[PDB]
């Protein structure tokens, strides 16, 4: 009965195999067949390559020793190109992910080297992306043992804490499968991926080939780097941070969390960006002062500028959703020198109407009735804090799962009045994800978050100062077909204010854009970032 | 009686003045005198420039309006160059810093614009470096008022919470000084810096001109972004983070803190690097598990790799001092693909002697006697934890302030036996800086830090696996003339292991390199980083 899956790297999790380049070179340079591949293995267990793979010497030390073996054109150049060309075998990783998702312990067991080349980062990035999807990574150069030595196999089993018969082992080198087979492990010789995966699904009884497109990698809160900046005496801001490159500040909506970006954080970091996923003021681990004035856009934006000041960041690209999207447009209007680029999901840019009170403007739209219900301090807090699991389960649902009516909320005297006490779990979320939001809202409740709605006049007066301005920095507006509150048509006039505005549109997408359509959100954001945010 | 100092930006804190470029252009292009400067002021308070300076419109909106005024060659090009050329007037900032150091409230009061140019970052960086040295920054485009309007002056006084006679105001525009003068503020017309500073020191009674070279900017712990990464179930690592660019991981020595890099953090961030100043395992806010094995180099290095993994960093340049320097050489030897570049202060790279026990090797050097005293669990903890203020005051001193004998520590039965109970405060540190170390060591004590010395055999066996390797990634060795334990001569053989090793040497420098010689440390590190670490 299988419970562990082991994969080789070269020719298995990463393709094309670096081993099959010596032969490729021979053919291209019309060299005697197997000349380079023979130099590579010269001396066998006593040879330079075994010393390299055991970690006795580094790759830069091995390069000249290989050159001496070849003289039975550059070895460095051949290997630099082979390593650069080698990329993740996505269907193999998909299978490993599905196996781990089903309860399997997974490991990469690889014959590798200590890379000290000037271009070592490329491989470092590859190992990083790959390894975080596995329980263990066993490298020959770190353990001082190599496949096919039987000791590395006993080391693998001790690491897995599993009997050989519980382990499936995948490798492209037949000689490296033999010791695992001899111990009683299920083995798979990997030539083409499809066949290897058919063999894998046959032995495990788990569908691995032709399966639906998986969701992007999410975040485990306990595995993130958590950051804290005090922006003023009584206010600290919490954020989750991942990746390197240009800073990308993610701003959630109401009533959310940094975790609402769980599907974007790993994808944007992988894309070459330094992601800072905020807990906005009033939320999660960030401070939640009680005063209403603490949540007007002018103060919220000033604190986000201080946040950048304290971190030593001259700029960040600002990406917001819902109330976070509203904040990012004001960041672009009032602090363009600090905003590298601005993007909003669902939230359109609507200039203040100087000839109408914001209270009047909100009364004009029937979908915005819930906002008037939110005005009186304590009323909405009571209903939203009564049962947290019910609040999040009722709120976080796809366009076709609605249990809420946001019309005549005041008249009915509640957001959840003719809504169930025990809502069914939406297909967008797990019970554990709901419980994360529940645990977060137990710290400060809904006062700070609802205070974001209690500054209409204050925000209106501040916004009026920007009525003569235009947004001329790079900007992206992403609309969601099925958001019935922040409707796509509400954004129709944006290019009058943002002439160079770029757009994205997500069909069959509700309000909770990031979790409703994670793959498409990531595709739109990464594409825009690489073209407009450097 | 003065207690507040106010400075203009253009032509005062930043030079050359952007205003004096329209005239420079006229002369270079042989245009009728004052043509461009007249277009710039066209319409006066009703004109395009006043609207710009009040924040009604952005710089990119103003550009074409200026062009229409000029037609009574590119306005954008002229302004892009003028802004890029404008740099901090270092002696003016030095004076503002000395005034604030003496108890003065300081502010920048400036007529500026909302910059949305493609090249806005240059100015954003300048404002960032400047503003953090002042109590307030008042910008015309944010406050909706401009100098010389009297309202901005009343706004300045309300912001300062000071009567006009308590305020000195420095400006290069005579018309802008008049309202401050009329209110009873001491005013200084700034033409050349030296004269302005003579006037400033005359009115304040504080020496501001010809004063000694100040120390680099330090860190206020409460104003830093603090980060936390869980590397394994019972171990979390704390770090302080500042800046953007390539990641630079700072590793302190024994018995130190992230704060030991206080003079380097702002300088390296300013130099264009993303600084991660660690609290090493066993210290400050990082976890301090009690087991000795938790502090062997193999585990310490593995956790630093996990730290990078969790933050999404494929590499970091590793800079260490003392025990941190020892760790960085092992990082370079065992994980070169994760080390962009390696630098050590004081700590040489000494390969393990495979023909001699590390206990024997330590017994050979009389200066290393304190290390044998540190072996027995509980003995050194008791002495170092007895009085924390005494420990740090006795330890942290310059080469000429020694109160400690590190010879025959065992024979004398203590590190501080013939040392004072109340040491005098060293000239390298303030009482407040000592108290920061005191408060940090109250959390975990000296067990975890001393455990770094309790893995000699374990570290020796691991180091022996690297005896066939060479360090071939970029490397820097910095020696301190007067470190009497980590002597410069101990590093003499390093190029046998690190052929491409670069060096730095600090004369009249004791063991506590970062605080003994901050300016020279920063100069050596920044120079090496820009040339070798990208
Ligand atoms: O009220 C705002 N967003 C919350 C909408 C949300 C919601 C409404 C009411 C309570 C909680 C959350 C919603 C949920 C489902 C569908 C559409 C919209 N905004 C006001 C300005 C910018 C955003
Ligand atoms: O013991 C080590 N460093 C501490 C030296 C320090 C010190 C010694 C004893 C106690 C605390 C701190 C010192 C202080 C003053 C002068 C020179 C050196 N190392 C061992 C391997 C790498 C460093």
């Amino acid at each position: 009965t299988l419970r562990a899956a082991v994969f080789d790297l070269d020719g298995v999790l990463a393709l094309p195999a670096v081993f099959g380049v010596l032969g490729r070179t021979e053919e291209a340079l019309a060299l005697p067949r197997g000349l380079l591949n023979d130099a590579f293995q010269k001396g066998g267990p006593e040879g330079a390559t075994t010393r390299l793979m055991k970690g006795e010497i580094t790759l830069s030390q091995w390069i000249p020793l290989m050159e001496e073996n070849c003289r039975k054109f550059s070895i460095k150049e051949i290997f630099d190109k082979a390593i650069s060309a080698r990329k993740i075998n996505r269907p193999m990783l998909q299978a490993a992910l599905m196996l781990r998702k089903k309860g399997f312990t997974t490991a990469i067991l690889t014959n590798t080297w200590l890379d000290d080349r000037a271009e070592r980062d490329g491989l470092a990035q590859l190992m990083c992306e790959l390894k975080m999807h596995f329980d263990f990574l066993i490298e020959s150069c770190q353990v001082g043992m190599v496949k096919p030595e039987p000791q590395i196999y006993k080391f693998l089993l001790d690491t897995l804490k599993a009997s050989p018969s519980e382990v499936v082992f995948l490798d492209d080198i037949g000689a490296n499968l033999k010791p695992a087979r001899d111990l009683g492990m299920v083995t798979i010789l990997v030539q083409d991926t499809d066949t290897a995966l058919k063999e894998l699904e046959k032995v495990t009884g788990i569908q691995l080939l032709n399966t639906p497109a998986p969701l992007p990698t999410s975040c485990n809160p306990s595995d993130m780097s958590h950051g804290y900046v005090t922006v003023k005496p009584r206010v600290r801001l919490h954020f989750v941070e991942l990746g390197s490159g240009p800073a990308v500040c993610l701003c959630h909506g109401f009533p959310e969390s940094w975790y609402s970006w769980r599907y974007q954080i790993p994808a944007l970091a992988q894309a070459g960006y330094r992601v800072l996923a905020m807990d906005m003021k009033g939320y999660g681990e960030s401070s939640a002062p009680p005063e209403i004035e603490e949540y007007c856009m002018e103060v919220l934006c000033k604190e986000m500028v201080t946040f950048l000041d304290k971190l030593g960041l001259s700029q960040a690209v600002f990406i917001g959703h819902d109330w976070g999207g509203m904040l990012v447009w004001y960041m672009a209007l009032f602090y363009p020198e600090r905003v590298r680029a601005v993007a909003s999901l669902n939230t359109p840019f609507i200039p203040a109407n100087p000839n109408m009170s914001p209270l009047e403007s909100i009364k004009a739209n029937p979908v915005f009735d819930y906002q008037l219900y939110f005005q009186e301090p304590g009323v909405a807090e009571a209903e939203l804090e009564q049962n947290l699991s019910r609040t999040f389960k009722s709120l976080f649902r796809a366009s076709d799962e609605s249990v809420l009516s946001m019309h005549k909320v005041c008249e009915a005297g509640g957001l959840f009045v003719n809504s169930p006490e025990e809502p069914s779990l939406s297909r967008m979320v797990t019970e554990e994800e709901i419980q994360f939001y529940v645990q977060q809202f137990k710290k400060s409740g809904f006062r700070g978050p609802l205070n974001w709605y209690r500054n209409m006049e204050r925000n209106w007066k501040w916004a009026c100062k920007s009525l003569g301005r235009k947004i001329l920095i790079p900007a992206l507006m992403v609309t969601a077909e099925k958001d019935f509150v922040l409707v796509p048509q509400m954004s129709q006039h944006m290019e009058d204010w943002i002439p160079h505005l770029k757009r994205g549109h997500i069909e069959d997408c509700g309000h909770w854009t990031q979790m409703d359509k994670p793959t498409e959100v990531n595709q739109i954001l990464i594409k825009w970032l690489d073209s407009d945010a450097r």
